[PDB]
């Protein structure tokens, strides 16, 4: 473009340009006050309009230059100021490395009266502050999807401001924010840790399941365009990302009839909704004219010639064909299946009669299928018997044993998120359980890996997190009690409760107890999951009793220590 900044300003319009520029700033500089970013947004914006009518400079150069003008940059961010000495793209790479995935910021609590009044004084300020608070908490959140979620947030406060209406809404928006963040974060982690080819393979598999009527050429086109979209978003180029995503939405809707019958609803919607709807679209019905795959991938005699000449395309075609007829499998299972297929051809094509060797290639897939089906059945059986909180506790025990070096807050977060997979997926129609469960486990394990990159503590986690992406869930599942762990010294304070727990909302009471559960496992790693449930059950009863007492602290003070000492002896 003659001037990229003006180009994007004209493509997106002023409102979304500023919005995406706000998100970008917030995610990069996570600790600056709201008002300082707004000022930088306006500066940049002013140059957009001057250029629309140094204009030659790329957005990165311009947006990175801007960032390095901020007040107190060395004091507030002692590494970022060093990034500023460097030129692009080195400089931006440097900014990205410093993005913080657990910036430890205050919980966002919906205050219906104080917030409803801010919006009235100034709606633009109020929506902008919202983009800011989520962006700095989720530095990799999918940019255009955040502007979409903010319009939902606008509809929440438009309907409910003239608490009973607003709290279950803002709580739900917040849950969709967490899931959506974890989805995008897995995309960005895949680029970073495994490269663009892993993102493509992932996308080929997922979009083939969604759009099984689409031909391979259409799937490849969409995958190529969407990988570029997410690559740009994951690299901080939010303006380009949004602009390219609107082009993709346009193409998909122009060809909705050959791509999928489920897209009709989506393509009659306004832009942001339209893109959101396509991204979340239900899978289309299986076409009746799906071809038999044995002929092209098992019975054909020139498979080795095809595999030799065009390895990436031949395999891509296998993955597209196998995935489109298997919306009942998870993406990572499909990717493990494609690896096994590739592995068969590699071995069989070296040997003397490959056709009699790769003739049974498809029967090597069936054991890959059985291991995740069993795990999903076993865990959904437990979920249904004991419910979410107790299921969460079983997983906290299971994972703390695998990785007792991991911080208690991390173990609790992950066990809680893993346990929520049961609530989401176990109730689903049964054929949708395996994909739902495993695709959502991949999100929670990625979160564990992301936290682990900055704060490494366990070589077992490093290995499962850095060996193949497709094997990550089976690697975690195969870990057992780390016997190299030295049990944590007992500290009474860790397991000592007070009456302050009583006033906490329910989810925060659970987190307190689950934190103690995690700590019990670290103290007695060999204790069975059954002994730990019993001990936690005695801690729960004690909290309930003393929170109902006339003199709560006296109750906590008297009953607290007995339960602390006796607990040690039940974990032997």
């Amino acid at each position: 473009h003659k001037s990229e900044i003006a180009h994007r300003f004209n493509d997106l319009g002023e409102k979304h340009f500023k919005g995406l520029v706000l998100v970008a700033f917030s995610q990069y500089l996570q600790q600056c006050p709201f008002e300082d970013h707004v000022k930088l947004v306006n500066e940049v914006t002013e140059f957009a309009k001057k250029c629309a009518a140094n204009c030659d400079k790329s957005l990165h150069t311009l947006f990175g230059d801007k960032l390095c003008t901020v007040a107190t940059l060395r004091a507030t961010y002692g590494e970022l100021a060093d990034c500023c000495e460097k030129q692009e793209p080195e400089r931006n790479e440097c900014f990205l490395t410093h993005k913080d995935d657990h910036p430890n910021l205050p919980k966002l609590k919906p205050e219906p009266d104080a917030q409803c009044a801010a919006f009235q004084e100034d709606p633009d300020k109020f929506l902008g502050k919202y983009l800011y608070e989520v962006a700095r908490r989720h530095p990799y959140f999918y940019g255009p999807e955040l502007l979409f979620h903010a319009e939902e947030y606008k509809a929440d406060f438009t309907e409910c401001c003239p608490l009973a209406c607003l709290i279950p809404k803002l709580d739900a928006l917040k849950e969709r924010i967490l899931l959506s963040s974890a989805k995008e974060r897995l995309k960005c982690s895949s680029f970073q840790n495994f490269g663009e080819r892993a993102v493509k393979a992932w996308s080929v598999a997922r979009l083939s399941q969604k759009f099984p009527k689409a031909d391979f050429a259409e799937v490849s086109k969409i995958v190529t365009d969407l990988t570029k979209v997410h690559k740009e978003c994951c690299h901080g180029d939010l303006l380009e990302c949004a602009d390219d995503r609107a082009d993709l939405a346009k193409y998909i809707c122009e060809h909705q009839d050959s791509i999928s019958g489920k897209l009709k609803a989506c393509c009659d919607k306004p832009l942001l909704q339209k893109s959101h709807c396509i991204a979340e679209v239900k899978e289309d019905d299986l076409p009746s004219d799906l071809p038999a795959l044995a002929a092209d991938f098992a019975e054909d005699k020139e498979i080795c010639k095809h595999y030799k000449d065009a390895k990436d395309v031949f395999l891509g075609t296998f993955l597209y064909e196998y995935s489109r007829r298997h919306p009942d499998y998870s993406v990572s299972l499909l990717l493990r299946i494609a690896k096994t297929y590739e592995a068969t051809l590699e071995k069989c094509c070296a040997e003397a009669d490959p056709p009699a060797c790769y003739r049974t290639v498809f029967d090597q897939f069936t054991p890959l299928v059985e291991e995740p089906k069993s795990l999903v059945k076993k865990n959904c059986d437990l979920f249904e018997e004991v419910g979410e909180y107790d299921f969460q506790n079983a997983l906290i025990v299971r994972y703390t044993k695998k990785a007792p070096q991991v911080s208690t807050p991390t173990l609790v977060e992950i066990g809680r998120t893993l346990g929520k997979v049961g609530s989401r997926c176990c109730k689903l129609p049964e054929s949708e359980r395996l994909p739902c469960s495993e695709n959502h486990l991949a999100l929670a394990l990625n979160r564990l890996c992301v936290l682990h990159e900055k704060t490494p503590v366990s070589e077992k986690i490093t290995k499962c997190c850095t060996d193949s992406l497709a094997e990550r869930r089976p690697c975690f599942s195969a870990l057992e009690l780390d016997e190299g762990y030295v049990p944590k010294e007992f500290k009474a304070e860790t397991f000592t409760f007070h009456a302050d727990i009583c006033t906490l909302p329910e989810d925060e009471k659970q987190i307190k107890k689950q934190s103690a559960l995690a700590e019990l496992v670290k103290h007695k790693p060999k204790a069975t999951k059954e002994q730990l449930k019993t001990v936690l059950g005695n801690f729960s009863a004690f909290v309930a009793k003393c929170c109902g007492a006339e003199d709560k602290e006296a109750c906590f003070a008297e009953e607290g220590p007995k339960l602390v000492a006796s607990s040690q002896l039940a974990l032997a």
